[PDB]
């Protein structure tokens, strides 16, 4: 795994997850309008960090899209919306063969997203 | 009843099997193996989906997001595998979204409970 | 599956669940102290219908009492607390090894409980 | 930190393992095999409890519960397979409760994120 992206389209989030995220992977890039996210092609070396975006379901469309073009892309959904819901989307993506690593409710457990990262990185 | 029933479900078997069970009951039943032709029609609130979740592809996902961007009042049915809960999943994100989900089957389907249960739907209207 | 048990402090609910349960399967029995029905041996054709009881968890403590004594009984749980916290339950006792059949939150769908009762009965 | 952490599994090997990764961090460690035993206990705001869920047995569960109805202030990290859900099931019901659950892991255990965790979790002591 070699590539971060950030998909939420609160500035806030955004920023607070590129901050964490670049010390470990630095080649990390967010985006706040998902329409932009969807036009590219991810490989399996990606990970995408993705609000579910409810109650208007931009990151629903988000999931659509990569299991329509079944992406090879890991995955972290996260959400502070309700997190029976977050669970939900999470069993859907991986049911659907998204390759779902995990998930996160907002306000983001900031010391467990970072020990997360960081096993997933190739430091010793 | 009278009410209109849409059954949306790609695969022909399963489909078929629906259509037999809701037929002498609603005989105003319709069936779409296409889901976006589905999804161009505009619903009332004495419409019923019965919609197959169609696992593992998305387009059972995609049905619920497009009803519950347009806030369509229908009353809604799913179907699909209990699966680890992937049912239970669907019926929690489309009621959330604010979509009137009135039961779910899992797969294979209980036939006497699905009749038994449209029975009473149509009885109660 | 020949015997009904109810399994419910809330006296209103336990005289409900008797009315729909009882034309189906006339042996049914209500129970509003878990206590008293844990003294049970069930077998396999007996129907457990059991409120979750939360938030003080004797509904926990009747499925952790099956779950030890590797209850053969079917098992329908209930509750109108919350239902992520239903669905954990079930998913819990499933993985527990207990006959979780199904689940219902309060208010009761009578109509769906009455439905699915008949199908577990050997009417044709 | 100087924090008690309990590890309560009747796993000897798994249990053997976790008192391996907590000991060189915190070193007020005490494993318990047995579920009952450590139900006898106690505990404060500053105790931390690692609790395998046992499955497939309920023992896991009869702590959750146990702590739950005396109120436990600890800080509690559960540990289980994901098995389709059942760490996150055992998560949802332990935070209704009222307990205060800081983190779960999978089994089979990565090694490195639970150090790399506990390591972060004694430094904000």
């Amino acid at each position: 795994l070699n590539r971060v992206f950030i998909v939420d389209d609160d500035t806030l989030t955004c920023n607070l997850l590129k901050t964490i995220v670049e010390p470990i992977f630095g080649n990390v890039e967010a985006f706040q309008h998902p329409r932009a996210f969807l036009t590219l092609s991810l490989n399996k070396q990606d990970i995408i960090i993705l609000d579910l975006m409810m109650p208007d379901m931009d990151g629903i469309e988000v999931i659509r899209h990569l299991a329509e073009h079944k992406s090879p892309a890991s995955l972290i959904l996260i959400s502070g919306y309700d997190s029976g819901v977050l669970h939900s989307a999470e069993t859907l993506a991986l049911s659907c063969g998204l390759n779902v690593i995990n998930t996160f409710t907002k306000p983001i457990n900031t010391e467990v997203l970072t020990c997360f990262l960081t096993s997933l990185s190739n430091r010793q």
